[PDB]
């Protein structure tokens, strides 16, 4: 406990997504808050984030305020002054229960002077690292942290266009300034924000392009929770893609239940514990095939799908109780294949049928062939 | 070291953002507001107190907001824990210096407060009726009861006082151990008796009244024998106009309070640009021959006074420090009696790169 660095790890909070929305318009704020709230409740030493912190490129004053609020309420702790408030600005003393500062560390995403990072960072609440100035020639300088005997090297690469990144690695334009003080005695963390898999080989970052000396790799960008990770035995590291904290579209990857994680680093071994996020709105997606189901057909399709949406709703309620009075309006998406001569309907029309019952007021279904 | 003294840096109207987009003066507001806080730190005070008009603009820019927070973190935030050693609580730790302020005239200000760098107070729920709940502070045996009234249109405040609709909630425990400090942001003087706040309307139990909203530095303060308190109108930290009050050299003060006793130390601002102003009556001058083709003469006399004002300005910048920036120079010229004048901007352009307000160098009147 005295030589173990505790890092709460998450990614992609997307602060300010759907601000205007009359149902979901707060989700962003709430969950980014749950993230930092867990960190204090679980008493970690720092927070690491995978980038994509604000959604909008120029965030609202509301968004900026909300991130700041949650950052203070949880990560600032106690402020020292010889001035007591009788009726904080709160006297610290040197008590056993003293509220320490939990510094937040993040790289930048594709969303990420001045500048969203500038206001967070200048208040000393968020620390930005791994930023890249030239894409053609990158020089990654690490953060060096010491807790007890354990030493942690923290390397960062801010989001680079994947193709450009692909070539920079291939042409040797990505150097890692490693330290020579206690060389080979550091735990090396890499925090990136690129696609992990791609349709096109040059549009992602191959795990093989990441040098064997690294022990841990935090994977931003990708929103799907894969918090348990994977061990690359050729590069000898462990890759954790935490996923986002909010469902930023109705894709199958956003349906996997969101978590964050505490990375307990001691010396050179580590332990990672997954922690379910409660504040995230449930998202159940079902794929329906016309051929599988058993032409002048309206009633047969409509009743089935409407009773199939009411199926997902109760399945989504189940998982909010499992994740955790009334649960929040769930997100429901149906992918249906109406091949084989089946009578369809209007997409939004079907989605006006569930107003007040689902949170995605517009696209509850998509009809493909 | 003792310590039973509450030390408070007093200042007002920093007007962060004023003249943001000017090539020359663009950065004055930011630096002078930073100096205020830099001094507070150099002098190890316990807290900062401002009279309001912190931001010049209603919605200050993302730049204006950035600088204020930068200055607040650098000088006021102080050291943070963090139990983790970055390799790139001792006895030389830097403590937090809390900033308290009232309002002048999801705000940027709410950002200042939510970060935990400034505490807005003295808010008024209703303009017609004002109730003032005091912040109670204490450091040792010394007890400070800090009261605020954020700006109210002088006409309504006047009346709200006269009609006994302004109530002060005084704490009942240790009744007289409280040193009572009031922060206001109103006109101190006016030509009609309802558009300023008379010191007489302020209840006699106060001991020190901080007076924002009057930009002119009168930091030496004033004793009110009848009400028995001391009024200190520190002034702004930038010249927000070219008026006579803006000419008095800008200052801030550290206010040491022990028990019901106080003492005010005053500090000259270094970062404030010089501003000299000359009031000129052409009939009060020879060599300017009245009622004949005098334009050539008037011009040399005026151009010389400007030059003369520039030297006084440079000199005043050195007196303050203990190369100067381009000075602010205003000539208020009374041309009555048959004297020929020039275009004000033509005249002001004869000093581009020489003064900091080229567009305005003079004002002609009768
Ligand atoms: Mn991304
Ligand atoms: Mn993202
Ligand atoms: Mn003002
Ligand atoms: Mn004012």
């Amino acid at each position: 406990s005295e030589n173990t660095i505790r890092i709460l790890i998450s990614s992609d909070p997307h602060v300010g997504y759907g601000e205007k929305d009359p149902v979901r318009g707060n989700d962003s704020f709430v969950s980014f808050n749950e993230i930092l709230e867990i960190a204090r409740e679980r008493d970690v030493d720092m927070i690491l984030l995978g980038g994509d912190i604000f959604h909008d490129n120029k965030p609202s004053r509301k968004a900026l305020y909300q991130a700041l609020r949650s950052l203070r309420l949880n990560c600032l702790g106690d402020k020292p002054c010889e001035l007591e408030l009788l009726s904080v600005c709160n006297i610290n003393y040197l008590d056993p229960n003293i509220n320490v500062a939990i510094p937040v560390f993040s790289i930048h995403g594709n969303h990420d002077r001045y500048s969203a990072l500038d206001i967070l960072q200048v208040t000393g609440l968020v620390n930005y690292f791994g930023r890249v100035p030239e894409n053609d020639n990158i020089v990654v300088s690490p953060i060096l942290l010491q807790k007890g005997f354990t030493k942690l090297a923290l390397y960062g690469i801010s989001n680079v266009r994947d193709e450009r990144l692909y070539h920079s690695f291939r042409e040797n334009k990505v150097k890692f300034l490693r330290p020579d003080l206690y060389r080979d005695e550091w735990f090396n963390l890499l925090t990136v924000h690129q696609n992990h898999s791609a349709h096109t080989p040059t549009s992602y970052l191959p795990e093989s392009f990441i040098q064997d000396f690294y022990d841990f790799v935090l994977w931003g960008h990708e929103h799907e929770c894969l918090i348990d990770g994977s061990y690359n035995p050729t590069q000898k590291f462990t890759v954790v893609q935490p996923g986002s904290t909010i469902a930023t579209s109705l894709s199958p990857g956003e349906t996997a239940p969101k978590h964050c994680g505490i990375l307990n680093i001691t010396g050179k071994d580590f332990h990672l514990e997954k922690i379910r996020l409660r504040t995230v709105r449930p998202f159940i997606m079902k794929d329906i095939i016309l051929s599988e189901v058993s032409v002048e057909n309206k009633k047969e399709v409509l009743t089935y799908l409407i009773s199939k949406v009411e199926e997902a709703i109760t399945e989504a309620n189940a998982q909010w109780y499992e994740a955790q009075e009334k649960p929040p309006l769930p997100l429901i998406r149906l992918r249906v294949d109406y091949t084989g001569g089946y009578q369809t309907e209007n997409p939004q029309r079907f989605s006006n049928r569930f107003v007040g019952r689902v949170a995605n007021a517009t696209d509850v279904v998509q009809f493909y062939l």
